């Protein structure tokens, strides 16, 4: 869906130069009073309670204006709200503001974060000192009852602490300036911790992100030791897995995410999941956006949702959020939740009770609204990708395989599968089983479980870089495994490609793959070096064919044997690979008029490289895993 999904509607709960807001006067007098612009949205869920908190811009859009906290809180699951302001600011000057708002949800106790700034009318990472600033964390405490038959909520507020004296004056080296939140909605770890993502500026200017956390409910708080690369900033976190996964904002350049074993002591960059596929506009060079990521249990299954504007009009417009769905291996593209070309912005995400809703900006001639949607199409659709991934990874995972010399061998490996092409294939598509990547396709024919290539560039392309914004197979320029099943139909006037990963850049050069020539041999590529001849095959008989790269490394299997020339270096230097996509067959749009003669059955895609084990089970059940 290219926009909000049918059955779908939103609400606008935060109506820009309309919705009021209770505001107290120095002398404890309140009054309602419009606000200018409602930004950087958060809405979760506390007891049954939901809550939407928000930057009250009131007199402008501006970050550097007057704001304060506001929130909404309903009983109904939206049906009524109460409005309240959560979080003063210092009413220093006509731009004091308490701003940014990063919320931990534990037991009925909600964490607040904010920025606070007293008189500076430039932006927080290039302020002279921290002299301006305050990091203030608030608690607020949910407190339901119920009316004959109905239910009411209360919130109560406390006051704000300063974590000033917590923040350290360097860290290995860097001198502090001042740190913020992340933005949104954090956690509470499975061990009970409250963690807040955080962004740190340093004097320089430089902006970087560290894990900040407390082991005893907000008493006391810590900086963990690892931290991001500069240039980072709004960095969301969640759990997957035992694991904090921190993804961030990167501002000119592709998001990276790192993942963490030890509460943020060490990070690691997490080049074969989710680094670099997301990024802030087609040609990632723009002003990149915050993002929600949050951890949820669709049918039975644990995954994460990230939201992201499409950002097709450049730099704030940040127009066509579109909702993704994971499970840290396949990620689904739900769609596009904002409408039409409407420019939207921040965002958040919250599944409860088995219902799924998002508030979010809206924004017309920087005068912004956040709208509360009803995500009922998006969904359906997600319950149902759910439902595909478990069970093909239950009907491979149960598969009895043949018991190999020391009832059944072991599994047919499921843990890093990625993609797959079997059975299902219409027109120009090869379907990937799992719903996320299809392959294109070209001069083809269908058989059981795949295609049979006959013509100028028959064969399939399976999109890495050249899925173009959002690079889903990203992780494969760090490692992959590709396995396919196949068959040489006519002989080769010389050589011709069967299987392989290209790379992006002039020539037709490749990373990793296999081809085959007029001997009857094989031509395994590994890199930039000659393809040299090797083996002996034969025409109609049908092989097990493996690829795998990881440690820049590239290995060939045929029948579950590495060929010669296996295990050298596939990429020199240190700047990952660029791969353009795995070819299957001999595709092309250009170039030299290839015209491959096979047949090529169920191509499966890990995310990391499998070992003599898996890839003999493999072998062993090629005729037991296709769709049919
Ligand atoms: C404290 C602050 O300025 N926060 C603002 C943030 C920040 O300025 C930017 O990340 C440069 O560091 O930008 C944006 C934004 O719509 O992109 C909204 C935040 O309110």
């Amino acid at each position: 869906a290219a926009s909000l999904a049918p059955g779908s509607s939103r609400v606008e709960l935060f109506k820009r130069k309309n919705s009021t807001v209770p505001f107290e006067e120095s002398n404890g007098t309140i009054r309602e009073r419009v606000v200018h612009s409602f930004r950087i949205p958060t809405i979760v869920n506390v007891d049954g309670v939901m809550v939407a908190i928000a930057d009250a811009r009131y007199e402008t859009s501006f970050d550097n204006s007057f704001i304060e906290t506001a929130v909404k809180y309903s009983v109904d699951d939206g049906a009524t709200w109460n409005t309240q302001i959560a979080i003063k600011n210092s009413r220093a000057s006509s731009v004091s503001r308490v701003m940014d708002a990063t919320v931990i949800v534990k037991g009925n106790k909600l964490y607040i974060l904010v920025g606070s700034f007293n008189k500076t009318r430039n932006s927080w990472t290039q302020h002279r000192d921290g002299s301006d600033w305050e990091p203030l964390l608030v608690v607020g405490e949910v407190t339901k009852s119920a009316a004959n038959g109905k239910t009411t909520a209360t919130i109560s507020w406390g006051k704000p602490v300063s974590l000033k004296p917590l923040f350290p004056a360097e860290f290995d080296g860097i001198l502090t300036k001042e740190f913020v939140g992340g933005v949104g909605a954090a956690i509470v770890a499975s061990n009970g911790n409250l963690v807040y993502p955080v962004q740190i500026a340093d004097m320089g200017g430089r902006v970087f992100t560290k894990i900040m956390y407390s082991e005893d409910d907000g008493n006391t708080w810590k900086f963990a030791e690892g931290r991001s690369k500069f240039g980072c900033s709004e960095p969301a976190v969640l759990e997957w897995e035992g694991k904090l996964i921190i993804n961030n904002r990167v501002d000119g350049n592709r998001r990276l995410v790192y993942e963490s074993s030890d509460m943020g002591k060490t990070w690691v960059e997490a080049l074969g999941t989710l680094s670099h596929v997301w990024t802030n506009s087609p040609t990632s060079n723009q002003q990149d956006c915050q993002s929600s990521f949050v951890a949820v249990t669709i049918e039975g299954k644990r995954v994460m949702l990230f939201t992201h504007p499409l950002n097709l009009k450049g730099r704030w417009m940040r127009d066509r959020l579109h909702l993704w769905m994971t499970d840290n291996q396949r990620i689904f593209d739900v769609g596009q939740i904002s409408i039409g070309d409407e420019n939207s912005g921040y965002s958040s995400v919250l599944y409860k009770d088995d219902k799924l809703y998002s508030l979010h900006e809206i924004n017309t001639n920087d005068v912004y609204s956040l709208v509360f949607v009803r995500l009922i199409g998006e969904l359906q659709l997600m319950k149902s990708v759910v439902r595909t991934w478990k069970e093909e990874d239950n009907h491979l995972a149960s598969i009895c395989t043949p018991v190999v010399p020391a009832g059944c061998g072991a599994a047919v490996p499921t843990a890093g599968l990625v993609g797959f092409l079997s059975h299902s294939a219409n027109g120009s598509v090869w379907e990937d089983v799992y719903r996320c990547v299809d392959a294109n396709v070209a001069n083809a024919e269908r058989v059981p479980n795949g295609l049979k290539f006959n013509g100028v560039g028959g064969g399939a392309v399976w999109p890495v870089a050249r899925q173009g914004q959002t690079r889903r197979y990203q992780f494969a320029n760090y490692r992959f495994t590709l396995v396919a099943t196949v068959t040489i139909d006519e002989l080769p006037k010389g050589t011709s490609p069967l299987l392989g990963a290209g790379l992006e850049g002039p020539g037709d050069a490749k990373l990793l793959g296999l081809s085959y020539d007029k001997n009857r041999q094989w031509r395994p590529l590994y890199g930039a070096a000659p393809a040299s001849p090797t083996g002996s095959w034969e025409l109609h008989k049908k092989y097990h064919v493996v690829l795998t790269m990881a440690d820049r490394q590239g290995s060939v299997y045929v029948d579950g044997q590495p060929l010669a020339g296996s295990g050298n270096t596939v990429v020199r230097g240190a700047t990952l690979p660029d791969i353009s996509h795995f070819y299957i067959g001999g595709p092309r749009s250009k170039g030299a008029p290839t015209d491959s003669r096979v047949t090529v059955t169920n191509v499966v895609l890990y995310n990391r490289r499998l070992n003599s084990s898996e890839i003999r089970t493999l072998f062993l059940s090629q005729d037991m895993i296709g769709t049919d």
